[PDB]
């Protein structure tokens, strides 16, 4: 078990057009394409974010609204999706001093929760940080579990908690 294979679990692994837990239009692992309730801004948003990576160097690629994607293809997209969120912590004043003090198993808990809803919105657990600074699992299980992001991804907020409150894998195992 480690962060790619939790959060391959959590988001699983679409090669096709699907929608998040929220409506959105996503890709591969979870890679959000568009809030435009529309499968067209999608490919077209697909069509641009798959090109892109090695677009212009070379000779072309293909260029076609297809809405579909290639495993490496997903995996590329994955792993700059999960740079970002590391990068989002590392750079965010109060994400980055609770991600220190953690060990590498709760570390990847807080990236996925990042992945999921972005730093700013995972900064503004006020009280859950803190308790998790001060090593209070069960304090900040608690909290967590109060959230409104429990309450609308209570399956994969639950795996999350289990992590922050125990610091191992038996959520995912």
């Amino acid at each position: 078990m480690n962060i790619f294979e939790m959060l391959r679990i959590d988001e699983g692994l679409r090669l096709k057009i699907y929608k998040d837990t929220e409506g959105y239009y996503t890709i591969g692992i979870g890679h959000l394409l568009t809030k435009s309730p529309s499968l067209n801004a999608a490919k077209s948003e697909l069509d641009k974010a798959i090109n892109a990576a090695k677009s212009e160097l070379d000779k072309a690629i293909g260029g076609g609204g297809g809405g579909v994607i290639t495993k490496d293809e997903a995996e590329k997209l994955f792993n700059q999706d999960v740079d970002a969120a590391v990068r989002g912590i590392l750079r965010n004043a109060k994400l980055k001093p609770v991600y220190d003090s953690l060990d590498a198993v709760r570390r990847a808990a807080l990236i996925n929760m990042v992945f999921q809803m972005g730093e700013t919105g995972v900064a503004g657990f006020t009280n859950s940080l803190r308790m998790l600074q001060q090593k209070r699992w069960d304090e900040a299980a608690v909290n967590l579990a109060k959230s409104r992001w429990y309450n609308q991804t209570p399956n994969r907020a639950k795996r999350v908690i289990t992590t922050f409150r125990t610091g191992t894998w038996d959520a995912y195992k």
